[PDB]
């Protein structure tokens, strides 16, 4: 419908695009995990794969519309590359994240970005423990690799990671799984950088 | 010839393009395959690897032309990028689909979309008892990511899936192969998510 | 030299790129394979993967020229971008083929495009006897993946593969190798597909 | 906020992109090494794989700009892409290097860039002795490939590699990490070529 | 600088991209080879792994300019992209060659423009004997895919490979290097095609 394209071309043609977040004008980006597998453990390099899907979202005044202007619709997708995406990062990866889901995201009339990428990530974790009851803990650190705290914060709707979709049959049994949030300073810089931590313990079955 | 290039501009240049199904203008694609074989069983990560073409098909009022208007011309062979597709994701994916087959859809007068991607997919699946004559009973969903219910719905023409052109000397004898179609709803969404469950029953020669 | 950039202008800037075959205008393409190596036997998948170069050309009435207008220029180089292909698939591939040669075609005067791509293919094929003397045979057909009979026709130069540059130090010596034309109904399809098939006899030295 | 998106206009679509340096206007790039995990060694073709983040840190003129004529904004991230980036290349590598962190780089008021790209590279390094106390000892030179020592010069602000985020539950520990400026004379060119020698000397945990 | 950006305008922008050499305006591609390491054999499948940079070097009329007429500039470093490069292909190559350098060529006011591309090649060669002291030798041939001798030629400077920068504590010793200018008439053609005989005898130390 017209409508829609109309909505489309006055937000994303006739506009420039969201140049990013600033210090004058921060962003708050919620993140959330839903772990499916722990597919491979690699004790030989200590490597671990994990299939997820990463639940972010956000909001910009930038795209708000009345939706009474464009014939009372509410929200809609676009493909991730007509708008600004956080650069949300893996900090322990050793392979670049696979994409396992396609690049769109649904956004509101209110400005809200919703954007769920699904992902195979390899990240440095230390199995050695995973053949016993008691387990092993893992975790990688997710945050934007170029803003710091001032330009880009993150939150969390919950601490507990969404394993309702965590696969039955997996050789590994989730113990538990944690979204921390948490600030870090770097060596290199001076400046805050926001991550949320995944935490997961888990055992073979 | 000029009179498919003409109706190729008048439907792809001179209109815009179609910025997908809404809630007001609903959409529904007839799902189905064609499982060709099962090459790879992985124990150690529980992980299947399956050789297909899927059968894409919908219907667009803006893709529709008399024929009589344009010689004589019922349907014609097209780049998937000059049109909308849909975002048919498999669930359980642990690596992203190998595609198999050119990146072209056939278009109807009727605006009808005909589109067989050949694919190479790794989903999860524990083949423990593959050795057995029993077999070992394997699922993946596939459904639209990021469209609803609302949005985008799906259909079957048959239940059954098309074994007509699996490997003869495959490492793996297909039991069963059923396609059908489900409606999830969510933790995260409120709105439901239809997909098309693939689940086959395979074992070892 | 400005005779040849005029041609190249006044071909695929000057008018509109070719709209592919169609019933009432088909479209006939020659095939030919030229066996450099069977690099790899997988058993465990019954995979097997070949490295040659597919000899693809037809012609084309769009491309023709007078060659005195053009200062006495017979044919040319160009890009497979800047013309149309034919998307000859091969049906029993595992993985996508991988392309070992640059995407560069010959157009000559009189519309006819030869274009000779050097491809690694890993298709299905039993490999199950090829420690005999009696060897193994294996099979793959190449076709038009979107096109049926009524748009494009295959034809062979010869029904025997060259394999006169087939690798000397090769795992595998060649017993046979044949390229054959065959018409096939396939199960979704009420139209005829055509396609070449390839049939490989082999055996470890 | 408009402020940004005018400033970005000014730089980027009003003047023409950076052609590079030359011999008249020189650059000099800083260099660091953020040496996170010793992945995978690999004995029998004697390759290394390590994951870490490469400090890269020039200025130009070009991207200036009055602070207080753009609302008081010093810095800004932007895409790799709108910018010119130095080729450093990695002369020892095995492999294309797979990166591992956005493409996202900070450009400061007095033209200052920094960019900070996270990879995944694997080098020539003979592991031989990996297995004792004393351990074993690679080298790996970065540096511009197309561009000399009077186009671009390299300079490092430590001779000391950042082991602050070096991977604690590694396979291989670090006994020395440093990364020195050199300068090379190829037979082919007069010019030299400057490099920064990472030499990393690690054991087996 | 304005008087290079004027200089790439006026080569690139204002003048048609280079045809390609004809049989009436043939071209003469020298090359070279710096070999940097064998670094993998695969004795199961008779595929060997070469590191190295291939010299391109050829000169265009098409490219020449006054360097008094440009602000006294000698030569500039461009990509790839905006000049003509050679179709150089290994023929006994297996997979596709990995790109190991920036797509960045150089070009000299009299206009000969040189490329020197690192990549990481995967060809048929027997490594039986390479456990011994007399080692296994090896070819691979370099040539122009689509280009006759009537086209373009092949020169070599010298006829001894650049083992000056060949890796050191390499797992294959080199005995010999030569990069041989050979004549071959193909089957499929009447016309000749111009070849470089990469011929490396090695032994593991
Ligand atoms: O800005 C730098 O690094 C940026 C890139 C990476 C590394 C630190 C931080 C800033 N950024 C990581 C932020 C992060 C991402 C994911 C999880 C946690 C933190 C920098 C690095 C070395 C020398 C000088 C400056
Ligand atoms: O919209 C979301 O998820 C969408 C992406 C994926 C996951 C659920 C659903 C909607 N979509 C999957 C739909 C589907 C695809 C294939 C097979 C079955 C269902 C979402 C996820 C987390 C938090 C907030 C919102
Ligand atoms: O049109 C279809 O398939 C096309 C794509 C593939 C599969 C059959 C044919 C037509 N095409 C293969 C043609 C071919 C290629 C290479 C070798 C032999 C045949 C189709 C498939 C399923 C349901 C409805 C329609
Ligand atoms: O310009 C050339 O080489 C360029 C590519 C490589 C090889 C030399 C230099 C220039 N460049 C290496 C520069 C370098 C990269 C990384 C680490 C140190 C030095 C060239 C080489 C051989 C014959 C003719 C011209
Ligand atoms: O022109 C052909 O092939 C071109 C590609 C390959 C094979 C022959 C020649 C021309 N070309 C080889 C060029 C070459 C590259 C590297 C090393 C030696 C020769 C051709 C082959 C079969 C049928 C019809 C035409
Ligand atoms: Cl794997
Ligand atoms: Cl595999
Ligand atoms: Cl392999
Ligand atoms: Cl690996
Ligand atoms: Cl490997």
């Amino acid at each position: 419908q017209a409508n829609l394209m109309r909505l489309k071309s006055d937000l994303f043609n006739r506009s420039p695009m969201y140049p990013g977040p600033t210090k004058d004008d921060p962003l708050t980006v919620t993140l959330g995990f839903t772990l499916q597998d722990i597919v491979k453990v690699d004790s030989s390099t200590n490597e671990v794969d994990l299939v997820y899907y990463e639940q972010q979202r956000w909001k910009l005044n930038s795209l708000m519309w009345d939706p009474n202007e464009y014939g009372n619709i509410t929200d809609f997708r676009t493909s991730a590359a007509d708008i600004w995406t956080p650069d949300i990062t893996a900090y322990s990866s050793t392979r670049p994240v696979q994409v396992l889901s396609p690049q769109i995201a649904v956004v509101t009339h209110d400005g809200s970005v919703m954007f769920i990428p699904a992902q195979r990530l390899s990240f440095m974790c230390d199995p050695t423990g995973v053949d016993s009851e008691e387990g092993v803990t893992c975790a990688v650190k997710f945050g934007s690799w170029v803003y710091s705290g001032f330009e880009i914060d993150l939150k969390t709707d919950t601490d507990q990671v969404d394993l309702s979709s965590y696969y039955a049959s997996s050789k590994y049994e989730i113990l538990s799984a944690t979204q921390t949030r948490q600030v870090q300073h770097y060596s290199c810089c001076p400046e805050p950088y926001i991550d949320v931590n995944l935490v997961v313990k888990f055992r073979e079955r």
